[PDB]
């Protein structure tokens, strides 16, 4: 099945580059900081 | 458990074991990797 936290982080990562496409530069970066975030917690061990 | 999705993760696993020792070069080479290979992975491509 499909990882609904993989789908936030490849929109979180789309957005960034939607908001730097705006010139919106500090929500891109605190999007950044949340795009790690995600990743940190989606490549985290289950076992 | 795609080869470039595993490639990714075991980097971030190096990120961590990096920062249990304390070598701060290494991490910030290890980032800089992991965000370049993840902007390819995660984009949704034509
Ligand atoms: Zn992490
Ligand atoms: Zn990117």
């Amino acid at each position: 099945s499909g990882s609904p936290l993989a789908q936030q982080i490849k929109n979180i990562h789309s957005f960034i580059h939607q908001a730097k496409a705006a010139g919106r530069m500090d929500e891109v970066r605190t999007l950044q900081e949340n795009l790690h975030q995600l990743m940190h917690e989606y490549f985290q061990q289950s076992d």
